[PDB]
């Protein structure tokens, strides 16, 4: 397989209209979860891609398992665990923030917090490319991060995705010395991530600078999405940026994932940084426009003919 | 207040079409639990109701609030639990069983689940006529039981539904062990219970047996649900049983909690096993027709349409 | 044209789930009225058929023309009336009493109750074969009874459904007085009606002393119509009884209209009052499977299948 | 209460697509009318206020009790009135102007418009803090008119919004009268009006000159409505501009009335017009939103971290 | 694999509401095809089965492998035929018979209808357990036909379902002769088929008659299907019978399907027939409560639930 | 009539969420087709218009004539063809292009592909002002192209839509000749084209230089679609352009028809080309906010209220 990925796929209950919760009548249910909408954007791009992780022995759990299964995941490393439940979340849009959304989890205890060193195959690891994580992983249990550390010490190449999620969180220095920890003892080929994480991280927001310090802990290639703004591509003391496109947003959620694990499977196939970008800008425009993660996550053919028509 | 219930009000997220839960795409939002659907039968037969429980600081804690608010229930003991979330569940409908359901929860250590004895003030709950609770808020913690069985030794009166969830306990052991004792430790003014709880907790499932038993127990008047078969009612040496009503079902979710408040409600006024039996049978009725526990629970003039005129 | 109508169309909104309309969150528009469905049965027995009304000069009001234009009613002499609104109502189903309906009007000096004698010319009336009408258009106001009295005087022959509606009258006394009335005046060549109509108008039951004392009416055909116990049509000494079906009820509103002009048309084309019977019956049992009143009656082909297939 | 209204509460059935009417299938059901949306505002920014009004005894006179006592509103002074029936209207929605609506009225004769003289109680008024009204309960009828008249003399202080609905006026010139009339009359505390009414009333477009002629009819503070363009506020020498901010418009209709809560709930707390303006502004780009007028009406500190985080 | 089906899967477009095609607003997609449910119904049985077919090189194609890979159906022989495209139906239900439904197929020259002997393998047909196909497949299309044969001259053992859709073929004559010459030409340890089928192939509909004609073509087993009188087994001179449950029908296509699968994925495991026949009616009683045709077809596990707990 | 118009309606089934298809689960039914979609424009401006045509003895056929009649089209020419069927699209819309549309035709060999010559009555063409077609038509068989070129030969007047779809051509090549034979046969009053059709058709895309090609193949007055960019209008040396307006987009399908259409009407009855120009994009402008081609194009009287208030 050419990518693993360790993380807890989720499923997603998005409020049918914005507004607080109390006032939603009806929730749509997406498969998500960011290694997930990772491993979608890996498939879409033509690699193979194997999802470590665990999910509960209910509905849910095989929702999660089939729907993977569907859209070209391996799936032989998703286990079922009879001990726990399938974490799901929702997702209140546009209130108090127009345009943006609010995630409401419950996943404490899950099935997918249960991953362990137990579930990471030295020889399976081996055989791969490359290892995707993120910080959710690093949260959700000192199993699930030990995990990562794991796998990331057997890995060929690594990938991260910083996704710090407060919520997630005893505190920020928690996430941020558990985050710092895995970028000092590792190499990391592709880190993706952007200003909020890289002030808590380095106090740093700064693309140019963010480059420099993440280049000086051992980051290869760095990925820096500005939202709206767009984003930057970094590789040997090379900068590429790529403006957003204005589209209207029904829901931003998972709209990094699908730009990194675009960027990362291009990326490993020998595309350059310029191109691997701006197939990452044209996988999250999609996204956003609906209220799924990936289903509108685009193949790399799809993507090309997104930038060639798009304007 | 005439009426005080403890108990663990819930958001419901039920299936908009049936089968399994991984075919289901979208989710309807009711506000239920068994002592909040209780409560609101109680109210639509003209007693007013306390329901003693908590929420979490959190959208859905807001929603049981406000609506329970809406529907006339007092909502002076709802106390919001800042140190956890409201619990919810998923509806899982006619599948593997056609016209029945299946409950899916995310209720664990809850804010509903820390209900505790130093909710239940003495002087409050001397102050009404009857309190009211369920083998549910029994089951959901050690302390939410111990909160119940302060609030029976206070009571003048008490009604008790069995109500026995088998996932909510360790065991039917455990089950068994902890409605048996509440029921040798108290009189039981209403018992509203069926065969499943009672081959559990008697060994029987014979009404007539049952009967007999229970009134051994101190239950001054059985209320006996036989599903689509109807409810017999037991007081001293009347037995009354009326046939439920053939109608389509959609989900049957909180039927019996909507017979239970009816039947009880009342009994409390003055009216007569049988009045409140076919009361009982009408409001369960209407219920089962909808997605919804307690939106169609009929007020009393309603239900007596019900009866004059349905067949 | 071989029918003409008088009466008021109106714009339906039905509840898209059962019960009360406090709870209800969506309605769902149809296109209806009594006279409209009677006239939308009777062009689907492939008669001609004009409707006789006003309607607002609004958005419904259109709605209401192109609606019956689509069908292929006649629509030259439907006529927009600038000083008022066009009439709707909603439909409460199945609360308090499962599988039946209940109207809420807003229809108070509408377009459609200020049909007038001046809207029916003596030359376009005197032209067709038969004028119907209802006991709806004698309550809606003083000229639209009016409208229906110079109709009737100019008829080569009418039909008359009582239609009556408790809520559109200031007593049932004023109801009788009023149809008695239309009834003593003219020959009527089909009456439809049931048994709560005729307990008001004739204080008898019993449809065979129901034809006796209509028949000294001047009523040539007596539809009789019973609800989930069929219905019975009388012809000189010719009784017709036919059952209804069992099927899953939705919504029953305008099924005696689907009845009544299946029956009438039928009639009108010489097939015998058993055959007519038959298919009102057809017409019937297929509008009550779904929310609005008129889209499900049959062609004559349609209920010639329905007869000889459904059992 | 801090705060008293009065007005007519209405049930709003929003076309779920926008476009003409007569092509809408499905309509969606909320609360609403402007001082019911008022009111909503108030509770929200944490004053008590009533609604002093009329409902229908009807499903959605009850709908419009429970979902104000949902809210917070104190609902004991609205009346059922069982001799008519509670207003309602429609909103065609992008038709014929994009991100504009039209309301179609069924209101006439309505419960609500019944508000008058002998439902205002002098001392309950007087124990308030505040009374506010509109021209649209100005406009309903000449008791409705009369109940503002006199609640306006009792008063210890008044807001006015003069929402000037061309259908509830018989003329403009009519409106111009009768409201020019109730600013000759009385002191008003807070006046909110814009462009289109102020013109009506003074014919003047100019916000400086408005305030001139306004403050000379008593008018203490100003609040200058320019939809699009954002809002004004005046008192004494201090002027405040906020611009409105880009959101994608589902429907305008309320937002006047959210903005117009906010500002003076928050006036009566203290809070400088500077504040009192921004919160309106935000609470007004929330609400348009979506469909209903009030679910979106943020509170105090959800419209502080709209204003601290939205650009 | 231990079955091998040969077919073409369809996308089906059910009606939301039940009436005429041209009054229905909105179709839901369901994956269906009669060889695609009869798979499903045999993974859920736990046996591993491969569907040979085409689909079109379009989304819905794509839609028929994702869903079906989902589902546990080895996928690796549905190929991708540039040439046409996936072929699709409507379902028409209620309309002019009440809970019946009819199709409207837009599958002309389909990808599916170019099935032929090309795509089958000897070496992969002669390593399974059992080949199955239906009537439909042998009415496509002269090359899915001749496809037939070849799977069949080379199957260890053949299921054959009737399965006549008489707008699919030229004649009658021509269904009864296709099928006929397969019958007489191979020995077929399952047939399933009913009495309007083998009134056309046999001019036979009592089912102890049918068995013995069937029997006396080399029939092992017949599955005798009876809709709402349920269905019979034949085995050596053995009937079962199991009645049908009485159940709501939304929808009856691929009841069939799900009962032929279940039976003969059971009975290919050594169940007897009385107990793969009551799985069998668990299957297509489940099936007919909704709009899709396999989402609801149980697992083994889920069908015993069903057969020991519903009356 | 004053126009008639030659072409193929369509029943169209639009995604109701944006994505690719296999992700879409409802479709929402609307009525199109090009020449029909123009049709409705042509008599929301006042002028009478019939659409020649074939449907399918179908319940999709039916729809479309029922629908056409309700909108005032003029249906005498729309011919049932039993021999084939209705034909039908389905719209994927935002993928892979935001805010862009892609169509899935099932019509090969449909009902409306066989129109043809003998359809096209010497006496009916020579009694209209104009005739309308499109590249469309000229693509769905050789019959349908050969009856557009008899209509042609026979009209006072001609208007046509390029409207290139390459999935009909067997060859841009194909197209390029069919198109500019016409082109060089004929006078065109209104021509409709587009940079895309035009780049095929000229080798051209600047507007000036398409002009003066087009001109010299005896185009008077050409209307050139710019999409987001507005639309140019030319005649004689007049040059007109008007930019689009900024709404949020649902489907874009059909909005050349809504302008064209309302072009051509509009210039028909007198009206300049910037007055027919402005009204063209106002047209256009509402319909691209909906599903649905054309319940959304204006009357004339709406569409200067659009031009007069729409900012
Ligand atoms: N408002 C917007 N308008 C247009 N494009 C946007 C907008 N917001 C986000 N994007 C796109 O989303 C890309 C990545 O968004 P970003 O916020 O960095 O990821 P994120 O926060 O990791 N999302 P998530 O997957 O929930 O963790 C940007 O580079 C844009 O291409
Ligand atoms: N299939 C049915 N048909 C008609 N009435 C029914 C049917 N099922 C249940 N009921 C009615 O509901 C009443 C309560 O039955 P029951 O199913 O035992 O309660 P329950 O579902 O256990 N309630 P709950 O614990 O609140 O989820 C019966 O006495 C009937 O009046
Ligand atoms: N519950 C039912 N089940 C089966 N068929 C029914 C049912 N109700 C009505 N019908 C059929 O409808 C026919 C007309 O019924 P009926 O109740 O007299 O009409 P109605 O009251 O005049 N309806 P309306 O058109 O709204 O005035 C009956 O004779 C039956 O054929
Ligand atoms: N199109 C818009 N875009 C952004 N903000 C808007 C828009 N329209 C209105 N607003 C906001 O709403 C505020 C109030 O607008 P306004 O149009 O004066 O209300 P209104 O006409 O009184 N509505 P109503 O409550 O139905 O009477 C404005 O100042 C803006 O903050
Ligand atoms: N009305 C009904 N009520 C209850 N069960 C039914 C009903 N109709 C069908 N069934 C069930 O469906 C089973 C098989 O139905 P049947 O009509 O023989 O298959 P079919 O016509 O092949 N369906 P299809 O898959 O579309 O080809 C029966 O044995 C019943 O178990
Ligand atoms: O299981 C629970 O705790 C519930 O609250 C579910 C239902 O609301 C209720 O119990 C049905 O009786
Ligand atoms: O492609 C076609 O033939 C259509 O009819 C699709 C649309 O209705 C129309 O062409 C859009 O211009």
């Amino acid at each position: 397989v050419d990518v693993i990925a360790l993380g807890e796929p989720l499923i997603q209950f998005n409020s049918f209209n914005p507004g607080p919760l109390r006032f939603v009548n009806y929730f749509e249910k997406h498969v998500a979860g960011s290694e997930l909408n990772f491993c979608i954007a890996v498939v879409r791009n033509h690699l193979s891609c194997s999802l470590i992780a665990r999910v509960g022995n209910d509905e849910f759990g095989k929702n999660i398992i089939e729907y993977s299964r569907a859209q070209g995941i391996d799936t032989s490393h998703i286990k079922v665990d009879n001990e726990s439940f399938t974490g799901i979340y929702f997702i209140q849009r546009g209130y108090p923030i127009p345009m943006k959304s609010e995630l409401v989890y419950y996943r404490k205890g899950s099935a997918g917090s249960r991953l362990s060193p137990e579930d990471i195959n030295e020889n399976y690891v081996r055989n791969s490319r490359l290892v995707h994580s993120t910080g959710i992983t690093l949260a959700i249990s000192d199993n699930a991060k030990e995990a990562v550390i794991k796998a990331f010490e057997l890995a060929k190449s690594r990938s991260l995705d910083t996704n710090i999620r407060p919520k997630l969180w005893s505190s920020l220095e928690k996430a941020k010395e558990t985050i710092l920890s895995i970028l000092k003892k590792y190499d990391i080929e592709v880190l993706i991530t952007d200003p909020d994480d890289t002030k808590i991280l380095l106090d740093v927001t700064d693309p140019d600078e963010a480059y420099r310090k993440y280049k000086e802990l051992g980051v290869k290639v760095l990925l820096y999405k500005l939202g709206s703004k767009g984003a930057i591509a970094y590789k040997d003391n090379v900068k590429a940026f790529k403006d957003a496109y204005k589209v209207p947003v029904e829901d931003p959620t998972g709209a990094g994932d699908a730009m990194a694990g675009t960027f990362v499977s291009l990326y490993l196939q020998g595309k350059d940084i310029e191109y691997s970008l701006a197939h990452g800008i044209a996988a999250s425009t999609l996204v956003i426009t609906v209220r799924g993660d990936n289903e509108l996550t685009p193949t790399l053919e799809d993507a090309e003919r997104f930038l060639n028509e798009f304007k």
